[PDB]
């Protein structure tokens, strides 16, 4: 899209107007929920199942705090990339920010790179944004 999503209600699925394209910035400013609580996940998917998920980016506060980077294709997820040295905590804001490059996902968080993910199927098919768990958002906007 863009306009934003303003104050969206968690579990949100929103429209990507005109799909993924090569230079576009995916902002997810929100929160961690400060409660118990030790997951949310933000999903680039085709259509509104979850069965194709381009981009699962998976925060989870557990075993130390630690990310999960991984595509879900048919139902089927592929091998998991972890990341640890997490750039979220429970009760703290955040500022998230997809850009879409040729290659990969380059993910900020807090104006900071914090992870790339090359691209596993084509960017283009995505359509869909998702966020779940534990978080609460004050908006999803476009660049
Ligand atoms: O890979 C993303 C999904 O992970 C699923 O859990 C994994 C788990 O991370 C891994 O340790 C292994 O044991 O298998 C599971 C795959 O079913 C989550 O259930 C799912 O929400 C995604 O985060």
């Amino acid at each position: 899209s863009q306009a934003p999503y303003l104050s969206p209600a968690v579990p949100f699925s929103g429209t990507i107007q005109g799909g993924l394209q090569d230079g576009l910035q995916i902002t997810v400013n929100g929160t961690v929920l400060s409660s118990s609580g030790t997951r949310f996940a933000v999903n680039f998917q085709t259509g509104f199942s979850g069965n194709d998920i381009a981009f699962h980016f998976n925060p989870r506060f557990e075993d130390g705090g630690y990310v999960v980077c991984n595509t879900r294709q048919n139902g089927s997820w592929g091998p998991e990339e972890r990341k640890t040295h997490m750039p979220f905590q429970k009760g703290m804001p955040f500022d998230l920010c997809f850009l879409v490059q040729s290659s990969d996902f380059k993910v900020m968080v807090n104006g900071i790179l914090f992870v790339q993910y090359f691209h596993r199927v084509p960017f283009h098919r995505v359509d869909t944004i998702s966020v779940n768990g534990s978080v609460q958002l004050s908006y999803i906007s476009f660049q």
